[PDB]
């Protein structure tokens, strides 16, 4: 896609979530720590916690290594901050309602955390103000 098409698809994605859902996306930072900025926006209203997050990602996934084990989209620190957090987390994909959703613990399901997955691999947080 032309850097113009891509645009126009990022432009289309924000309108659409804004206007169909009231929700919008959030421009975490373009680092590869994007994924953790865009749980920390999601939790702690800021990204800044973004190592914060990424810490317990992993400690979790090593306090539970006997099952990640056995697996070794970020599918598995998606689960792992699902389940720590207690919340589903939601992701959105040039889409209005979610691709998929991690679970977690299947509580709190009404208020899921909600990333955006964009091109070049990256994530925003998708607000409901």
């Amino acid at each position: 896609m032309d850097p113009a098409t891509v645009e126009q698809q990022e432009h289309w994605f924000e309108k659409a979530l804004r206007d169909k859902k009231g929700f919008i996306i959030k421009q975490m930072k373009e680092d590869g720590a994007c994924l953790f900025r865009a749980v920390a926006d999601q939790v702690y209203g800021d990204q800044d916690m973004h190592e914060v997050v990424r810490k317990h990602c992993m400690d979790y996934l090593m306090k539970n290594a006997d099952y990640f084990s056995n697996y070794v989209g970020n599918h598995i620190e998606m689960q792992a901050m699902a389940e720590m957090y207690n919340r589903p987390v939601e992701v959105y994909q040039y889409s209005t309602e979610p691709i998929n959703t991690f679970h977690g613990i299947h509580q709190n399901e009404d208020e899921p955390i909600r990333v955006s997955y964009h091109r070049n691999i990256h994530y925003n947080s998708v607000v409901n103000p």
